[PDB]
């Protein structure tokens, strides 16, 4: 029997620093989790104690907080290396600054392989990009050797900025292949390390012939076996087994997000390859683990350049303001009807009217804590709207509305980010209804009236609609906004508008009041 | 047969100038109504063409717009004059600047006399006031005589400030000695002329022995024969018919408010004085009536002091803001949600925090126009809320919220004050149901929760309610919440609360969003 430890992290999205339970900005010490130095200390702790480990990332490191805004990557590089990642497989969210944006901060400063086995790249780039980024690494692991096959979603050229020179391929034919010429040369143990989401890493486990293991990410998907640590409840099992089309028992593993835990597996494998069985769990990266004295005192050090961005109070808030998946992605959030209000009222102090707004709900991407005596900062905005994308104004016809409402939970129950925030817009749902006809009632404040109040949505109408320029490009499967709409005016940036709405207001309170409802029947 | 024609005004409530027809500014003139110089005009037509006329006011030209605000009732004694009134009875908004306030603007300016016989003066008070005002006058009307008993509200003490010195009496015990007197003294001719509203007046019509004729206020009633000229419905024909406990057929008159109308009944009186008929109409004071030039000048003159508060613009509104009694004393009205949001954001910037806000709407006395370039000034502000109350902070249990919630409704119809518009709270009523057990639900926004939500309201539980001081000292009926109340702090002032909220908004959008909903059942 030989053993081998695999220690995973996924998502982890610029949370460098110790964060608050909900994965926002770290207020109070004591209870705070995760971060690269808390998550040293772990993985040392491993190290000593089992000869055979394996460190990976399955990709979206970048993007999150401001440490991605203000060091674009080379942070990434940076800890990753101090950490001893032994592979990363890339993923979406690495493309968000270009190739440009991966090849200088990344790929040339990390000590560590960067794979994935399905982006070809065409033209110009193949040349440069060749060799920077692997199909696979082989890598030596005490007397044996584990071959590492990559992969990142075939949605990154609609979800990111890869260009028109990077190519994405199915997942499961382009690594098939890549497993197949690890067979050749006598790799015997082979894990699939990549960032597709939970469902495409089942299928991988299913029908890639000689994947032992997959190692995944893009779903935040948390893995449970027993009663779990904080307040994550598990899809599933950890590790979740898949019964390969060969026979085989494939564990599949993921650690849901935010460096908030560390995966830990733990594989027993027969001479020849074959896992004979596998356990473990994900690691709470908690106050009970200390952080590492030598990280932490680097962390302060990079920390001195993004303090200019936690000095400027733009308001205050005496309600939690609720920028959860768990909340933001099922049901209306209060942190969705404050965006979606900044939104309305921007354009109502702009010129040339407009009463209603969408957001997609997955578009909010932290939580704010009303704890800290209420301050909100540039850089507690700057997790909730990291992606730089415009609040614009578009004209849509009363049809169109109800389909983007009805696409909205067309697929409701997977934390899925098309669920709409709202503003100026009451919509009732009724999830007992097939999908395409789940939308029971949707109101809208009128426009062609002296007093606005709500009245019934008309199909043959035409409404003005403020919402991200993320929608109004057909993002999140709302094709029939891009394709429908009459009329498209190009915003103002996300997070200024936010900022300046707060800094008017000073202090806010926005509550869940209605906007969105499910019916009982 | 002798003919006497009565004109009458009543509830003029400073509006001096022609208004819009909801009787707030005056923005496009050609389609403008009311005003002195208007009337003017029509009473002297009508003086030309009758021999018998009587021009009579029943109260409340206090109060209302910024020309008693910067005059104090100046204005009243000098145009009433000018339009050569010929009596008026005190209302209760003639005491809102103490005795004081009505001594020396009015009572020793007035060229007519002014009267109440229920209104007796003790103590210190008694000796100056003697004779300023009279119980009745007997007026000379060509070669006949007519007499004019005065009456005011028995609820002034409450609803004004008349002072300690001052007693009110019930105004049929206090009418029927000096009506007595003038038959003693062979006059055949009486008319009533006060200020205690439509119901009342019936009452008198049906009890005070000898009283020919009811001219009435403070109920703001519009009465018509015939299809009506403008946007007020009828509460019954002009003249309304009593007929008395004695068997005489009494008409019964008022018209309406803020000077829209002039009212005009025809009576034909025998020898001995019994009215064998009459009729008329209010007659609407429209465009097609030219404005007196030489008053319009005058207007003018005294409209140059004023423009000081029509300078300065507070911000912008882009929908009309339905400040009228027609919608804020029935159901929810966008001024009372602009004045309800103002009043939770005004505390929620102050220090030691309340999300819910009740507001009687009656103390909302005007709209005003999006029109105008949506412009909004002090001026405009100061006819919504002229007053000059204050919005304070209390403390109630459920059950005393729930009471007032009932009392809102329990006489609903009638165009009384009390309904309550809001802030923070859902409230359904089911008005199938008797008075007291008409509120079917009422959510509030909880207070302890870190993410406001509505939830249902609490008997046991203590909530933080912002509110006028005229509601938190009992008035409207509200007993319970003086009686009941666990804490009261003094509040600012309520133009200035809203005009802060206008010009930080810059632009407002007030909608009607479901806070106060009717169930059908
Ligand atoms: N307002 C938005 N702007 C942008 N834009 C692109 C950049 N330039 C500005 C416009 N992208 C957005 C927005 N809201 C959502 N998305 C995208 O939708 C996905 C959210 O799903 P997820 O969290 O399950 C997948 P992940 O993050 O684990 O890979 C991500 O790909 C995210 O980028
Ligand atoms: N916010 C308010 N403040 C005050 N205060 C008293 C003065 N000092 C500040 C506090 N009074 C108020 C408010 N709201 C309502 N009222 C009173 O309720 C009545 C409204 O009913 P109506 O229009 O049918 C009777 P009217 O006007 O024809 O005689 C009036 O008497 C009015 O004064
Ligand atoms: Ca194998
Ligand atoms: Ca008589
Ligand atoms: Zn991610
Ligand atoms: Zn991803
Ligand atoms: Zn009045
Ligand atoms: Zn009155």
């Amino acid at each position: 029997m030989w053993e081998l430890t695999i220690l995973h992290t996924n998502d982890v999205h610029s949370r460098l620093e110790q964060t608050s339970e909900d994965s926002s900005k770290c207020v109070d010490a004591s209870r705070c989790m995760g971060g690269v130095a808390r998550l040293f200390t772990k993985v040392q702790q491993i190290r000593r104690a089992e000869p055979n480990v394996l460190l990976l990332d399955a990709g979206d490191q970048y993007q999150g907080t401001i440490w991605f805004t203000v060091y674009k990557g080379a942070e990434v590089a940076h800890f990753m290396n101090a950490l001893r990642y032994d592979a990363m497989a890339l993923g979406n969210h690495e493309f968000d600054n270009g190739v440009e944006g991966l090849i200088e901060p990344l790929l040339k400063e990390a000590k560590f392989p960067i794979l994935s086995a399905n982006i070809k790249a065409k033209g110009p780039l193949a040349s440069q990009i060749s060799g920077l980024y692997l199909p696979y690494k082989v890598l030596p692991v005490g007397d044996e050797v584990v071959g590492i096959v990559g992969y990142t979603s075939k949605e990154t050229p609609f979800l990111s900025n890869p260009g028109t020179n990077l190519v994405f391929e199915d997942e499961i034919t382009a690594l098939q292949p890549e497993v197949d010429k690890l067979k050749t040369l006598n790799v015997n143990k082979i894990i699939a390390l990549g960032h597709s989401g939970f469902e495409m890493d089942k299928l991988i486990a299913q029908k890639v012939r000689g994947v032992d293991v997959v190692v995944g990410g893009h779903s935040n998907t948390f893995l449970y076996t027993g009663n779990p640590p904080s307040k994550e409840v598990p899809a599933g099992k950890y590790p979740f087994i898949v019964t390969s089309d060969d026979g085989r028992k494939v564990p599949v593993v993921q650690a849901y997000a935010f460096g908030k835990y560390l995966g830990y597996l733990k594989i027993e494998f027969d001479e020849r390859g074959n896992v004979i069985s596998s356990h473990g769990n994900p690691i709470l990266l908690d106050s009970s683990i200390p952080e590492d004295p030598s990280i932490k005192a680097d962390i302060n050090k990079w920390r001195i350049k993004l303090d200019d961005y936690s000095t400027q109070e733009l308001g205050k808030t005496i309600v939690y303001l609720d920028g959860s998946s768990q909340s933001c992605r099922f049901r209306e959030c209060n942190m969705g009807n404050l965006i979606c209000d900044a939104m309305i009222n921007n354009n109502l102090r702009h010129a040339d009217h407009v009463s209603m707004c969408i957001l997609n709900g997955g578009g909010i991407r932290s939580p704010i804590d009303e704890r800290n005596d209420g301050t909100i900062t540039w850089e507690n905005l700057a997790a909730v709207l990291p992606f730089g994308g415009t609040f614009d104004l578009v004209q849509l016809k009363g049809s169109t509305l109800k389909k983007a409402f009805e696409h909205s939970v067309h697929r409701y129950g997977q934390s899925t980010g098309e669920f709409l925030q709202v503003g100026g817009i009451h919509v009732v749902y009724d999830l007992s209804r097939k999908p395409g006809d789940r939308v029971v009632k949707l109101d809208v404040l009128c426009t062609k009236c002296r007093v606005p109040s709500y009245d019934p949505l008309k199909m043959d109408e035409v409404y003005k609609v403020i919402l991200p320029n993320f929608l109004a490009n057909g993002g999140d499967g709302f094709q029939m906004i891009k394709d429908e709409l009459l009329r498209h005016d190009s915003g103002d940036q996300d997070i200024n508008v936010v900022s300046t709405y707060i800094s008017k207001m000073k202090v806010i309170y926005p509550a869940v009041e209605g906007r969105i409802k499910f019916s009982l029947e």
